[PDB]
């Protein structure tokens, strides 16, 4: 096992609570309680049918042109951005760092494979981008980080959240993490660089 | 090489020493909140006992109990402690520390760390758990290249008292006894312990 490549969402940032939290903050401004009950349920929709639901528990799905409904899409996007602007390495999800170290005091090529544009300054704002030796910038982007890496995509895990980044890694000839996959974990902080040691032993004979 | 006190430090268990006597008021049926559990940070028995208006209601043995009782749940609660519970910059401080083979060390008042440490995952990276500005003395024992944290006056004073270098987590006055201080336990990683530490060290000789 040589490298570890990973994504962003759900795996190192917690991006799903500040979405909640966006979501959220526009509700104050628009005068409708949301909480995470609603969230879980508005989970995986539309961004605009999202909205449209917000408005109909509020009764106001009537009060606001679509112009207005499209400004109110706007900011809670600006204050998403303007959240993750504000990262700290507190912000680091559980388990995180003690992986990162064991990887590096193991000697295990660490990899960073985002979609997102920002994410070397993410990882900084995160005080880790010192750990990684290789972030793609924005499939195969998984085999791309294995080539910067210099190793084999059959001697790497990648680690991520995302239905499509799991077909991804898996049709990138990776042994695949979820948190369809090739091993699950509920939470971030049961990633263990010993429990992917073992289990990536056993994937690899299965083949 | 380096000592913790738990709570505040490597986890924060408050919540469920708040549970904890919030079951005991509700078993004596006296009125307990947040605030008061905050105001009250035996004596505390009492104060909720003569706020609820029942200070004759109990024995001083059965009181003693309603403290047994008490300690038995607590024990209970803290199984809810999974090493999502563990605190920003400890987990990988630990696998640092573990790395350079400096030494770990549990000094906590806490009297079931040794499972709260298991409940976190983290319990085989200690050396020495202590038992009961002693507790980190017989830490060291179990002694000036020694680093300690933690997040309470108290603790900071008996361990510079104890004469070492003390870390504190917090912020204000209750941190002005501190060689370092950092805001939080993330702010705190084996570098900044480094660059401050040989920095103590050499305005020793």
């Amino acid at each position: 096992l040589k490298a570890v490549i990973f994504d962003l969402d759900g795996v190192i940032t917690d991006t799903a609570e500040y979405h909640f939290l966006a979501w959220k903050h526009i509700a104050e401004q628009i005068d409708i309680p949301f909480d995470r009950d609603m969230n879980e349920r508005l989970k995986g929709i539309s961004r605009e049918e999202s909205l449209e639901s917000i408005l109909i528990f509020g009764g106001a799905e009537t009060k606001y042109t679509n112009a207005e409904k499209q400004e109110l899409m706007h900011r809670k996007n600006r204050d998403y951005q303007m959240l993750i602007s504000k990262l700290t390495p507190e912000d680091l999800l559980p388990g995180i760092g003690r992986l990162l170290c064991q990887l590096k005091n193991e000697n295990i090529k660490i990899g960073l494979a985002s979609s997102s544009r920002n994410a070397p300054k993410i990882l900084r704002r995160l005080a880790i981008i010192d750990d990684f030796h290789a972030i793609v910038d924005p499939p195969d982007i998984f085999l791309t980080a294995a080539a910067m890496l210099d190793v084999s995509p059959a001697d790497c895990a990648a680690i991520e959240d995302a239905e499509a980044g799991i077909s991804a890694i898996k049709s990138a000839g990776m042994f695949a993490v979820g948190v369809g996959a090739d091993l699950v974990v509920r939470q971030t902080s049961d990633l263990t660089l010993e429990l992917l040691h073992e289990e990536w032993e056993q994937y690899r004979i299965r083949e």
